[PDB]
């Protein structure tokens, strides 16, 4: 029915191999794995206990150190699940535990098994109206075409993404017809490419920190517009921009330890709307 409706959330536990062996763009501090596990169980508890989603929590795999970032292996729109082929070849066995979880929930399963196609679902921004697929180092044109043949009801457009990023490294849906966007020059150029290719005017929400533009919008029954954004302790200037949304229910979620391995808020869940 409404945009942002979900009943189910597919998540995955963190391996202890994440702190040394999961992929990171930038060079920085060592990853506290136990602090990354406590921040991820607060996130699952927002979706499961505080919002009432039905949580499938997949077990961790120590040979897959990026198995927590489950948005990259599955794109779900309505009841059709596109099982993606990820751009990193070491992450391609994370589609095995996802495919069992989404056919236990009885969705329609389309597998991206073409050997020339890559797509990360963190390059996929679903606006409710249409799809924007970021062309990056993890997602080619052939993976964007397989996403277009899977979802034939929706317009699929391509945007170039600057290097080492996903498309949702600087943007997400913060509500119906509302795109949160970072204020860097790679983020602002990509929003201008996305606004000229669409039929619709989207309302725009500029936050100063680019990683803080990744937020989770949810339409939850008997609670309304729900926005999961980053904390004021992490990013103070971008959380006061989120506090101007007085119709939204704002939940601050800390994700400070998974940000060292470029993992953001949308990357750790696949949100499913299952109907009757």
């Amino acid at each position: 029915a409404a945009f942002g409706r979900a009943t189910h959330a597919v998540v995955r536990a963190l391996p202890e191999s994440l702190g040394q062996h999961a992929l990171r763009s930038a060079k920085g501090e060592e990853v506290d794995v136990a602090r990354a596990e406590r921040q991820h169980q607060l996130y699952v508890g927002v979706l499961g206990s505080k919002l009432g989603l039905q949580v499938v929590e997949l077990p961790a795999d120590e040979s897959l150190p990026d198995c927590v970032f489950v948005e990259d292996v599955a794109v779900v729109c309505e009841e059709t699940a596109l099982i993606t082929r990820p751009g990193a070849p070491s992450r391609r066995k994370e589609v095995d535990m996802m495919k069992e979880a989404l056919e236990k929930l009885q969705l329609n399963i389309v597998e991206m098994k073409d050997e020339n196609a890559t797509l990360d679902g963190g390059d996929v921004l679903f606006t409710g109206r249409e799809f924007f697929v970021g062309l990056s180092k993890r997602t080619n044109q052939r993976g964007a075409e397989i996403l277009a043949d899977t979802f034939k009801d929706y317009a699929v457009s391509t945007v170039p993404v600057a290097d080492g990023l996903h498309l949702k490294s600087f943007c997400s849906m913060a509500g119906p017809n509302l795109i949160a966007i970072g204020s860097s020059e790679s983020a602002q150029k990509a929003l201008k490419i996305m606004q000229q290719m669409s039929d619709h005017r989207y309302d725009k929400l500029t936050v100063p920190d680019d990683i803080a533009a990744n937020c989770i919008y949810l339409n939850i029954p008997n609670k309304g517009h729900v926005l999961l954004h980053r904390t004021p302790e992490e990013y103070p200037e971008s959380a006061k921009v989120y506090e101007k949304l007085k119709d939204h229910m704002l939940i601050p979620v800390s994700m400070s330890e998974l940000e060292k391995v470029d993992g953001l808020l949308t990357c750790c869940s696949v949100l499913i709307n299952k109907k009757v």
